[PDB]
């Protein structure tokens, strides 16, 4: 849930491990 990945997703997918993609930020839990 926090965004903490130094990573946007707007295609949907997240590539840092253990980041998701809260559509278009990547966060971890």
């Amino acid at each position: 849930g926090l965004p903490v990945c130094a990573e946007t997703c707007v295609g949907g997918t997240c590539n840092t491990p253990g980041c998701t993609c809260s559509w278009p930020v990547c966060t971890r839990n």
